[PDB]
C-alpha cells in the first residue's frame, strides 16, 4: 500500500525511516516501509492516503495558476475538467515561473491528444509526455506536483464485520471506518476504532466530504 | 437524488425554482426538482453531491470552534473523530455563542453512549438528541450545519460502459467521471463527457482528493 507522509520523521532509533512531510512511502503501531531505496519502520499514524498526483477535478485557471507557478520544477502539472464547459480537459504546466495551458482533444472516436498523437486515456497521455516533451523546447516533461497531505476519506459500514481472519479489520454496522487504501476494487485497507486492517469494500458506502 | 445548490439562481421563468447556494435541492440540462414543497426546474451545472450533514472526520477543536461558532442557530453540530486519541469521537454543539463538547464514548461491546442511554450508531444518537434535548437545557437540539458546497469528487473508470439502455452514463476505460450521487451501494450517477446518468459502482476505482 503506498501513502504520503503526513508530518516529517526522524528515524527515532536505527529500525525506522526518515521522512519528509509529503514524501510517498511504500508502505501494530508501526509498519515498516521504504522510501529511496533504504527502508525500514515508520509510525502508524504520520501517514495517510497517497492523494491522485495530477487529476486536480473543476480547479479553475487562477488557482491552476497559483499552486502550479509556486513549484521546485518546470514541467509540474495538473489536468482539470472545466465548471463552464463541463465535458472539457485542459492540461497547465510550470514553464520556467510562468503556467502555459494546453487544451486536450478527445476526437469522438473516445480519443484524447493534443496535436498529432491520439492516446486512449488521459494517464497514456500524461506519462506519454513524461519523456517526449509537451513542446519545441525539448524539456517540458510532466513531473507530478510536490503534493502535500489531505484531510482524510471516510467511508461507513453497511452491515457489521466481524473479522474472519487476521489482518482483517472488525466494525459494526454504522461504523465510520477511516480509508487508507482503496485503490484495489474488492478489499479496501482501512483504519477504524484503534486497530487497522483490510476490509471488503461491499460493505461501506461513502462519506462525502464537507471540509 | 438529492444535491447541495451550488450557485444562486432566479426563477428564469414560471416552471423553475430559485434556490439559494446552500440550498438542499430533492432533484437535457434541466432537472425537475422540489425545494420547500413547491417544485419546479433546476439548471443541472447550478448542483453538487449533497456532503455528510454533521461527520466532519479528523476536524481540530479549533476548527470545530471555529466553523461551528458561526452559525445561525443554538445546536448546530459536528460529529469528529480525534486526531491524536484515534478510536474517539466527540459532539461540538453551538450554545448560544459559543461551543461546547461532550466525548461519545462506547462501551465494549460496541455502544456509543453520552451519560444514560446507549445507541447502536452515532446515526441513531444523533436523531435521538434532535428531540430529547442534550443537557438539562432543555431546547439545546442538534440542528444540521448551514451546509456549504464542496469541491466535486471524481471516481475513474476501471471498464469500459456502452450504455445498455438510456439513463445510463457512456465512458471507457480511463475516464475521470463526476459523482452526483453515490449513496445507493450497486448504482451511481454519474456526469462523464457533457452527458449525465447512472453507471455501475463495479466498473470505477476511486480518485483521492488533493485540492
Amino acid at each position: 500500500m503506498e501513502a504520503i507522509a503526513k508530518y516529517d520523521f526522524k528515524a527515532t532509533a536505527d529500525d525506522e525511516l526518515s521522512f519528509k512531510r509529503g514524501d510517498i512511502l511504500k508502505v501494530q503501531n508501526w509498519y515498516k516501509a521504504e522510501l529511496n531505496g533504504k527502508d525500514g519502520f515508520i509510525p502508524k499514524n504520520y501517514i495517510e492516503m497517497k492523494p491522485h498526483p495530477w487529476f486536480f477535478g473543476k480547479i479553475p485557471r487562477a488557482k491552476a495558476e497559483e499552486m502550479l507557478s509556486k513549484q521546485r520544477h518546470d514541467g509540474a502539472f495538473l489536468i482539470r475538467e472545466s465548471e463552464s464547459a463541463p465535458g472539457d480537459f485542459s492540461l497547465s504546466v510550470k514553464f520556467g515561473n510562468d503556467v502555459q495551458h494546453f487544451k486536450v482533444l478527445r476526437d469522438g472516436a473516445g480519443k484524447y491528444f493534443l496535436w498529432v498523437v491520439k492516446f486512449n486515456s488521459l494517464n497514456e497521455l500524461v506519462d506519454y509526455h513524461r519523456s517526449t516533451s509537451v513542446s519545441r523546447n525539448q524539456q517540458i516533461f510532466l513531473r507530478d506536483i510536490e503534493q502535500v497531505p489531505q484531510q482524510p476519506t471516510y467511508v461507513q459500514a453497511l452491515f457489521d464485520f466481524d473479522p474472519q481472519e487476521d489482518g482483517e479489520l472488525g466494525f459494526r454496522r454504522g461504523d465510520f471506518i477511516h480509508v487508507m487504501d482503496n485503490s484495489d476494487p474488492n478489499w479496501w485497507k482501512g483504519a477504524c476504532h484503534g486497530q487497522t486492517g483490510m476490509f471488503p469494500r461491499n460493505y461501506v458506502t461513502p462519506v462525502n466530504r464537507n471540509v
